[PDB]
């Protein structure tokens, strides 16, 4: 299992983008379809994992565990214990003999319920990222899980979702104000567009792989406002407009 | 004149983005408004200018002259002669004694008329960028101006418009496929959305400067397609969604 590292200290637009590119490279199978990296196939019951070690402002680390098949978070390590989402397959070889099982899955529906907060109302940026790392670093049972789910909402979006979509990466990059010194870090919240993009990752991935002449057999509608939807009908649009950056293998 | 360079050979997402960021840093007045650089006020001096030297696949260069006030092209140099847009004031100290004046301005209306092509129908990417450089490198009057206007449409969008809008930069970097060997360079054509963004740069710039508690006095409607729209109502959305990256100083 490989490890990709990211440190909040000194973060620039460039350093965040370099992190995500390194992450995509190591998540990827090394083959590409329509110029977008293809994630590995799930092979039998074999677990194909990747570590992402993140350091907060005080140089305190946690380690996310990602499934390379879908680029998604399945567990994290904090202070020499692993914490698993409820649906994460057991792996004592990696997680130890007695990791802590959280009571929730990694779906946004579940995370938001446990966090008691919709992700439309959760700030995303480098400061939230650092806070999420610190919160996971310090949390231990028997404390209520609220802040764990909240922190994972932040982390999953700033690691997995930005790896999947350069359009989401760009929102982050647009808020790393590195043309000034000291660097300033602003926040945004995802709205209807980003949320619908996240939900459509599998659909978009499949359509790219099934495309004939680069054209989608089933064009994908994406919300741009509460009232309106645009249609993604080809690989060029998926790559250019959505910044689709990793493909879930179909 | 202060010069910022870019070469197509070996282009990666990182090298293109580094170029644009260095460009923004030199264009900027240094003043920051809601974490977006404010462009300078016009001084009437050479301090207002910036050179952008661009190299094609054979390292043949042309130098764009930008006005720092608006981050826009006013002239270019090719093979030791300057070429001025029709509205660009003469300046022997910068442009030499015998520059050639083109018959059109830099407005998209004028450029598209001369090019005989709307920019919705013009490929953008690293290969178009290289071709535009080569075309300007080799062109001289009295051949017709068609290809000069076409090439300027490409270069203005890939230098000025991407400097102004990180959302446009994103389109470009999403099409630099630098994780394969050899690096591949894909093309896109700007959507109704991209064109409307370009059209609204001054409006967005002004709304950012006049905003109260970050809220726009006049929300800005933008096309995302022919049939669909969004509304930008605050500075954070302008910075985050539009990637507004330089502000035209108001006003």
């Amino acid at each position: 299992i490989e490890t990709v590292e990211f440190r909040v200290t000194g973060t620039t637009r460039r350093s965040y983008s370099d992190f995500l590119q390194n992450l995509r490279n190591r998540l990827s199978s090394g083959t590409s379809v329509h110029d977008i990296p293809l994630l590995p196939a799930q092979s039998g019951s074999q677990q194909d994992l990747l570590f992402v070690r993140l350091f907060d402002w005080g140089n305190r680390p946690i380690t996310l565990v990602l499934n390379r098949v879908n680029a998604y978070v399945v567990a994290y390590q904090a202070q020499n214990r692993f914490y698993l989402l409820s649906d994460t397959p057991a792996n004592p070889q990696v997680y130890g003999n007695n990791p802590h099982r959280l009571t929730f899955t990694g779906s946004y529906g579940a995370l938001q319920n446990v966090a008691k907060s919709n992700r439309e109302n959760i700030d995303l940026g480098i400061n939230p990222l650092a806070t999420a790392i610190t919160t996971l670093h310090n949390w231990s049972p028997p404390t209520v899980e609220t802040s764990v789910a909240r922190s994972l909402i932040v982390l999953i979006q700033l690691v997995s979702e930005t790896a999947r979509f350069r359009a989401i990466e760009q929102r982050v990059t647009n808020n790393i104000i590195d043309q000034v010194t000291p660097i300033r870090y602003d926040n945004f919240r995802p709205r209807v567009g980003i949320i619908d993009l996240q939900t459509n990752w599998q659909t978009l991935s499949t359509e790219v792989q099934r495309a004939e002449g680069g054209r989608f057999l089933q064009p994908v509608k994406l919300q741009v406002s509460v009232q309106q939807t645009v249609v993604i009908s080809d690989v060029e649009k998926a790559r250019t407009f959505c910044g689709l950056a990793l493909l879930l293998r179909w």
